[PDB]
DNA sequence: AAATATCGTTAT
DNA sequence: ATAACGATATTT
């Protein structure tokens, strides 16, 4: 977050985590109503933190090694069609498929 | 160099 | 409005 002069990336802290899943359960899904109430977050901010992170239906456990397996063999199925392909992934998104492909691709010397 | 949450931008 | 994906910035 904040500096270092302004960081070009500013990270949720925990606090504003706990602020977002508030104003969510307040407000649904209207993120500009939402965003408004973050005095540096914009509408796309706060979605993307909620749909990608916060969300209760998101995993926070690390990829297993059969979710890797699953994610080669889709890629050759879907090539780099990362939201058809998060949809045989039960609580990861499209962000989260195409983070792990570089990682993956790595380990495979790709 | 590697890992990954965030951001620029286009297409839906 | 927002879904989608490349690409980046930050931290290790």
């Amino acid at each position: 977050v904040q500096v270092n002069k302004a960081a070009k990336k500013q990270k949720f802290t925990p606090e504003e985590d706990e602020m977002l899943k508030r104003a969510v359960a307040q407000h649904g899904s209207d993120w500009k109503m939402i965003a408004a109430t973050f005095p540096n977050r914009n509408a796309r901010q706060c979605r993307d933190r909620w749909k990608n992170y916060l969300a209760p239906s998101i995993s926070h456990t690390p990829w297993t090694a059969e979710e890797d397996a699953l994610l080669v063999q889709k890629i050759q199925e879907y090539g780099r069609q990362w939201a058809i392909i998060a949809k045989f992934f039960p609580g990861r998104t499209d962000i989260h498929i195409k983070n792990r492909w570089v990682t993956i691709s790595n380990k495979l010397g790709i």
